[PDB]
DNA sequence: AAAAAAAAAAAAAAAAAAAAATTTTTTTTTTTTTTTTTTTTTTT
């Protein structure tokens, strides 16, 4: 916890992926308008972190 | 000297020209939602 606070960027989460947000980074077309969507799990929302 | 022809000016009428002018509705598109199939994942 206190890491997490103390780091410039950085995120603490679970093993589970964590509440409406995975653990590692996902993309996925949308059909409508093509566009690969990026979700962004803990590792890549926390990069350099 | 009187008559008359011509001139300019003024007016009426018919043909052409001038001018004025937003609102309502429909259709594509985007975006989600829902059904059902397919796929994948967990259990005995």
């Amino acid at each position: 916890k206190f890491v997490e606070k103390c780091s410039p960027i950085g995120v603490y989460t679970s093993g589970k992926g964590s509440s409406a947000a995975g653990l590692t980074a996902s993309v996925m077309r949308d059909p409508s308008s093509r566009n690969f969507i990026m979700e962004g799990g803990a590792m890549v929302l926390a990069d350099g972190g």
